């Protein structure tokens, strides 16, 4: 009569956060199976959009409408960028890098390429320079509950005039209130964290910082990186971040093993 | 007086396909520099959208509106998928794979994960099953004029009813006429190529094919893969595909080394 742990795990895979003892496993499972197939049928009949693609489109519109230039830069980057970011073997991230070939890696962050664009664009664009990128990033991780090895970052930045902590907090606040995500900014160049409960949604920086010089910067700047799968996890109340990932196993949080 | 080859290369970097002897290099270069900065200024002032992100959004809308479910699946995939696609050391692609770790690689195509979704979705969705994905793909290449090692694929597919060569050609035709790209379908399970002059835009398949069985398929299907950077190259008349790539060196076809 009591469900086994295995049976409970199985049912939890099929449980949407929205769902609301007695019946056997086969019955509980059968109920959940037809609910999930119905959810997928409804997606297919109406909207047809993937959550992660749709979030990316919504965030792009948010930033484009606020004067930020949309960037798409390489995902496979020179290994030299990692060192140049100050990620020496004395840091946590140095062990988390997926290397490709002798000279390349999968980007673990958007910073290097956005530094390069800020430098280059300063030669062409009026002050302030406002840019952002959304795209895949990669880190080896132990955790599986709040972490993915393949994830998606948003990074926005501004360089020149108006690069204040007040302006930075205001962008973050307008951003998260637009998405409808509850948050807290925590802090004391300047570095702050945007938290949902104990989940880190973003880390943000008020520059200048000494690293800028390695990238040829020399102007004040503000910026923040957010993980889109964490935003989805929070917004859709997914218990595990795997429901928000690029995946063959979940589609918009619905199990595909039906 | 005659421009050197180096000087000509430099000026060609700054030449947009749209542009229209006597003056020295410094003058020619200076003219082109202020034109390119002006192009970037105009992008920044008005639209702010990256070509590759914008093309992806336009193609997504095209397919979503035609009843295709939007998929986002992993870019880092099991190495076993490559073998399972029938890419043995007797093929060209086997040498083109970027391996990561012992067990992984960067996807060189979208097929494996879309096979997996067609199988899984058949258990939930009504006939026909219509899906697509747009995203990064990776192959080691010698060529640099029509090829990128980091590129972006669109793959759409349909499985079940209506999986005919006529329907396949019609989707392709409506698709490319929508984008405004000139093409020719060339062919004779069934395999056709969509060509722009001598440039291959797409390869398309009318299934079933014997490979399907390895992926648990067993239904008729149609599908095609297009490279988005080739579509941009053709549409914007870029002479080299690097102008259409994720890049620190070009933005919407405009040199960032100004
Ligand atoms: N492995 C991951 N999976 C999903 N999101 C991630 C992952 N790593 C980082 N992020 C997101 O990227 C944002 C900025 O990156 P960063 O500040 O470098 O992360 P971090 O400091 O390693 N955070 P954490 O590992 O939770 O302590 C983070 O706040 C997360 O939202
Ligand atoms: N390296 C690349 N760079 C840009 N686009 C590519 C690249 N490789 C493949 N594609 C695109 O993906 C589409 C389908 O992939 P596929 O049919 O496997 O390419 P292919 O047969 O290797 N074509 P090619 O190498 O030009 O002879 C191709 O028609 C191209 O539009
Ligand atoms: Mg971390
Ligand atoms: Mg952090
Ligand atoms: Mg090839
Ligand atoms: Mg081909």
């Amino acid at each position: 009569p009591a469900l086994t742990k295995s049976q409970t795990d199985r049912l939890e895979v099929l449980l949407n956060p929205k769902d609301e003892s007695g019946k056997p496993f086969r019955e509980l499972e059968s109920e959940l199976l037809s609910r999930r197939k119905k959810d997928l049928q409804q997606i297919y009949a109406e909207e047809r959009e993937n959550y992660l693609g749709k979030l990316e489109r919504e965030i792009t519109r948010f930033f484009v409408d606020r004067g930020f230039l949309e960037i798409k830069s390489p995902i496979l980057i020179p290994l030299e960028y990692i060192e140049r970011m100050g990620i020496d073997n004395d840091t946590e991230l140095s062990k988390q890098i997926f290397r490709v070939d002798k000279n390349f890696c999968l980007r673990p962050m958007l910073a290097p390429n956005l530094y390069n664009y800020l430098r280059k664009l300063d030669r062409a664009l009026p002050d302030p320079i406002k840019i952002f990128e959304i795209g895949p990033c990669y880190r080896k991780e132990s955790d599986g509950k709040e972490h993915l090895e393949e994830f998606t970052m948003l990074n926005f930045c501004q360089m020149g005039s108006g690069c204040t902590r007040e302006n930075l907090e205001s962008i973050i606040t307008d951003f998260l209130n637009h998405l409808g995500i509850d948050f807290k900014i925590v802090g004391d160049g300047d570095t702050l964290d945007v938290m949902h409960g104990d989940l880190e949604l973003s880390s943000a920086v008020v520059g200048p910082i000494p690293l800028d010089r390695e990238w040829g910067i020399d102007k004040p700047w503000i910026g923040a990186g957010f993980g889109l799968e964490r935003l989805l996890k929070v917004k859709h109340d997914f218990k595990n971040i795997k429901r928000a990932a690029r995946s063959g196993s979940y589609y918009n949080g619905i199990s595909t093993n039906l």
